[PDB]
């Protein structure tokens, strides 16, 4: 399954968090759960 979670403090930031080279953050759970981030904090990208 796909999960769409924004971020908008380092708070929410994730701390096992993986990065693509396009830019765009994810990870994905022991569940099988695949979350995929909007990563609002960071504006330079």
């Amino acid at each position: 399954p796909t999960r769409t979670v924004a971020i908008s403090d380092a708070a929410q930031l994730p701390h096992d968090y993986c990065t693509t080279p396009g830019g765009t953050l994810f990870s994905t759970t022991p569940g099988g759960t695949r979350i995929i981030y909007d990563r609002k904090f960071l504006l330079d990208r």
